[PDB]
C-alpha cells in the first residue's frame, strides 16, 4: 500500500463534476474544483486545470494527472511549512502517509491548526494523539474515512485499510 493507493481508497473516483462531502464541486480523485455554488464556475475551474475545453467531464489520465499534481502539492505544502515540517521529518513510512491524507483532504493550514496532535505525533504517544485527532469538526463530519486515518497513526501499519 502506499500513499497514492491511500487516498484512492478515501477519496474514490469520478470522471463527473460531484459535490463532495461538503457540497462543493470535485472531480477525479478528491480534486476540489471550486467553493463557488455555480457549476458554470466549476467547468471553467476544469477546463483551465486540464486545458482542454472539458463539458465536465475529464478522461481516467486526466484525473490520475490531478492526482499526481495534488499528492506533489501536499507534500511540497508540508515540507513548506514551518510546523509541519518537523512532525513529518520525525514519523516513520506509514504515518507520513497519514499526514499527507490529512492535509490532501483539509489544507495545511487546516492540519497545522491541530497543535496538540501534532505535538503529541512529534512525541510518539500514539495513544494519546489518536484521542486528541478525534475530537475536531473532521471526524465529525467524516468519521469513516477519519478513523481510518487514525488507526494509521496509532498503529503505524496499514491495517485500516486491508
Ligand atoms: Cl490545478
Ligand atoms: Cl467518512
Amino acid at each position: 500500500m502506499n500513499i497514492f493507493e491511500m487516498l484512492r481508497i478515501d477519496e474514490g473516483l469520478r470522471l463527473k463534476i460531484y459535490k463532495d462531502t461538503e457540497g462543493y464541486y470535485t472531480i477525479g480523485i478528491g480534486h476540489l474544483l471550486t467553493k463557488s455554488p455555480s457549476l458554470n464556475a466549476a467547468k471553467s475551474e476544469l477546463d483551465k486545470a486540464i486545458g482542454r475545453n472539458t463539458n465536465g467531464v475529464i478522461t481516467k489520465d486526466e484525473a490520475e494527472k490531478l492526482f499526481n499534481q495534488d499528492v506533489d502539492a501536499a507534500v511540497r505544502g508540508i515540507l513548506r511549512n514551518a510546523k509541519l515540517k518537523p512532525v513529518y521529518d520525525s514519523l516513520d513510512a506509514v504515518r507520513r502517509a497519514a499526514l499527507i491524507n490529512m492535509v490532501f483532504q483539509m489544507g495545511e493550514t487546516g492540519v497545522a491548526g491541530f497543535t496538540a496532535s501534532l505535538r503529541m505525533l512529534q512525541q510518539k504517544r500514539w495513544d494519546e494523539a489518536a484521542v486528541n485527532l478525534a475530537k475536531s469538526r473532521w471526524y465529525n463530519q467524516t468519521p469513516n474515512r477519519a478513523k481510518r486515518v487514525i488507526t494509521t497513526f496509532r498503529t503505524g501499519t496499514w491495517d485500516a485499510y486491508k
